[PDB]
């Protein structure tokens, strides 16, 4: 299948180049296919980067065109003045304006299906948006078109939406392409960048929440929450993925589902982005969420999440019951059973399950993954699928047969509906991982778990304490080992306020150590101890970052070279009041008296760009990895879209600027 029209290299500034003559009446059918490698020399304003029109006075709402903003959006317009039929189709963060100062080469797409009744938009290797229109347009039903032009649109005989950069290759087809067929070719360098993407081995359309660690044998590791009915915390069902490199990040290995439960298929949905569809959610699969890594000085690594069961948010989660028992100096999980209304049961020595109130083990065990066994033999229940018939919503049991699990809603012996922590152990640098294990109810008997901090625990230098960041929504919970993590505790610090005070620390020196962490104050907030951890001062704020009241996650490490004669750590976070955008990455410099010299930033693409949860890493060659959020996570606008995780990579002297 073969281009009606194919230019190279056309650089343009805003004033657009007539293509009519080699394009008038080439569009038989009327659909199309246009693919574009570009790059943009300037981002401001909306720029198409071509126009088929009408370009007659009175005729100015008879185009089609493919435009970009300057936040990443790529949409397109087909329009007919008469019939005054306007379609809209578009995706929120399709496309990459710069990196590392130099404008990036993005291919994109469109098709126009007539069969289908569909307008198709495709991003880098990603088909970003697939809609179906009532009022459908192609270039045959649009009346009087006489002109088509690259870089604008031509209306009333004015060029509009004058395209700044370079139009490096160009092709329009007449007739619609296949899927598989333009994902190909809108492939590029940008493509590489994604380790996650769209049902790959996880199964999953969606992912939220990386996080980056480079460990001691020099394998780069992440992790990530793959989110399987769009991106919603809840209800949703949501594994924790993994993938690592052995080559310094610049190739990953095919993604793996590492915390994952099964009452729910690991499947691929479209989950609908319209205004109203877009708050739909499933029902509830049990869930691991946010993830946090650290590996122990013995060199085992530790990976720890929240673990929910199935139907259980952050929001119906009992604030006042842990899901323990305490018995003879015990913690004891404990079950209760379909039918009864106390929690009768506990979970004892070798995974048997008691009757607390007779104290006699009965028939049944659960298993190191929460399986339920009774005399010896697992008992099942039926997997769910989750679909689209079309509308429309529908959960159902899809044949398969799993093993029964207390963190399910099908359960004979139910947890309590609370949120845990479990954490597993590798002992190969991630190859392979233990069973999980629950930690105890360090908050008390009669409180829940807190809910992690994502990104990196650390290791205190002066001690060898372990540091796991979490919170309440009322107070910061640092958990922490002093005996290698055979057993937890946990310093609680209340807060000025209801923070959702996702936290990462740094080591300034020996024994003195930061919390940074989110607010619902606009600010980035630190609190400081030089007990290693024992005490914490009152925050303060960072004067530089100013965000709206819900806040971001943020990632901050201790970096291992000298910058200007300076121990360093390195920021990233969103800075705008606008939205999660705005990225930035900050290098702070450890001044001698442990407060720290803000000296450089480096904005990661422009402003008005996605840029919302983050984690930084220090390559082993002492680049510096992040991988994050290219998109708004918080905004309703931006929910459900696929492909917007992706990992780069910066030399510290990309990093060196502003000041
Ligand atoms: C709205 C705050 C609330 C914490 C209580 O949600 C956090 C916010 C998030 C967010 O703002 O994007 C993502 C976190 N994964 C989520 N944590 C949990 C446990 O659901």
């Amino acid at each position: 299948e073969t281009p009606v029209l194919e230019k190279n290299n056309v650089t343009l500034t805003g004033g657009g180049e007539n293509v009519t003559k080699e394009l008038k009446d080439k569009f038989t059918s009327g659909d199309f296919t246009v693919v574009i490698k570009y790059n943009q020399s300037s981002e401001k304003g909306l720029q198409a980067l071509f126009g088929i029109s009408n370009s007659k006075p009175g005729q100015q709402n008879s185009y089609v065109d493919v435009f970009l903003r300057d936040n990443g959006e790529l949409g397109m317009e087909a329009r007919d003045t008469s019939s005054n039929k306007n379609n809209l189709v578009s995706r929120p963060a399709s496309v990459w304006g710069k990196y590392k100062q130099e404008a990036v080469t993005n291919t994109v797409a469109v098709v126009a299906d007539s069969v289908k009744k569909t307008y198709s938009l495709y991003a880098n290797g990603t088909k970003v948006v697939e809609k179906k229109v009532d009022n459908f347009l192609n270039i045959k039903d649009i009346k009087g078109i006489d002109y088509y032009m690259l870089g604008g649109v031509k209306r009333a005989g004015k060029t509009a939406f004058g395209f700044n950069g370079t139009l490096e290759n160009i092709k329009f087809f007449n007739s619609a392409l296949d899927e598989e067929t333009v994902k190909k070719m809108t492939t590029n360098a940008v493509t590489g960048h994604l380790i996650y993407t769209a049902n790959d081995t996880t199964g999953s359309n969606y992912f939220r929440i990386p996080v980056l660690y480079t460990f001691s044998n020099g394998r780069v590791f992440s992790s990530i929450d793959a989110r399987y009915g769009g991106t919603h915390d809840f209800l949703n069902k949501i594994n924790i993925a993994t993938s690592y490199s052995d080559d310094n990040g610049k190739t990953w290995t095919k993604p793996k589902l590492t915390l994952a439960f099964d009452d729910f298929a690991p499947v691929p949905l479209e989950w609908p982005r319209e205004v109203g569809g877009r708050d739909l959610q499933i029902s509830g699969g049990a869930t691991y969420i946010d993830s946090v890594i650290v590996e122990k000085k013995n060199k085992q690594v530790l990976m720890f999440a929240d673990v929910m069961p199935a139907g259980v948010s952050f929001r119906e989660a009992t604030r006042k019951d842990s899901g323990y028992k305490q018995i003879d100096g015990n913690y004891y999980l404990k079950l209760r059973k379909q039918g009864d209304t106390d929690y009768n049961y506990t979970i004892r020595e070798n995974g048997t399950v008691y009757d607390d109130r007779t104290n006699r083990p009965t028939e049944f065990s659960v298993d190191k993954n929460f399986g339920i066994k009774q005399n010896g033999n697992y008992l099942t229940v039926e997997q769910y699928s989750v679909s689209f018939e079309n509308n429309k919503k529908t959960e159902y049991r899809n044949g398969t047969k799993v093993h029964m699990n207390i963190f399910y809603k099908d359960a004979l012996f139910k947890v309590v509906p609370t949120n845990y922590i479990a954490y597993i152990s590798s002992n190969d640098h991630g190859e392979s991982w233990s069973a999980p294990t629950l930690l105890p109810p360090i908050m008390g008997l009669n409180r829940n778990a807190p809910y992690l901090g994502p990104g990196r625990g650390i290791i205190e230098s002066s001690t060898g304490r372990i540091l796991i960041p979490s919170y309440t929504g009322k107070e910061s919970a640092f958990i922490y080992s002093d005996d290698n993590g055979a057993s937890w505790k946990v310093k609680v610090v209340p807060l000025p306020s209801s923070w959702s005070a996702e936290a990462q620390f740094v080591e300034l020196s020996p024994g003195v150590i930061q919390a940074y962490m989110r607010t619902n104050n606009g600010k980035i907030a630190y609190l400081t101890s030089k007990d290693a951890g024992t005490t914490w001062s009152a925050p303060e704020y960072l004067k530089f970052v100013s965000n709206p009241s819900y806040g971001t996650q943020l990632s901050i490490i201790n970096y291992s070279q000298l910058i200007d004669g300076k121990k360093a750590v390195i920021l990233s976070t969103p800075n705008s009041t606008n939205g999660r955008k705005h990225g930035q990455i900050w290098i702070g410099l450890i001044n001698d008296d442990n407060t720290i010299d803000w000296r450089y930033h480096h904005d990661v693409d422009y402003s008005n760009y996605g840029y919302s949860y983050s984690t930084l890493t220090e390559l082993p060659n002492h680049e510096i990895g992040l991988m994050f959020e290219k998109f708004d996570s918080w905004s309703r606008n931006e929910l459900h879209m696929k492909n917007v995780v992706p990992y780069i990579t910066f030399k510290i002297e990309d990093l060196k600027k502003n000041l």
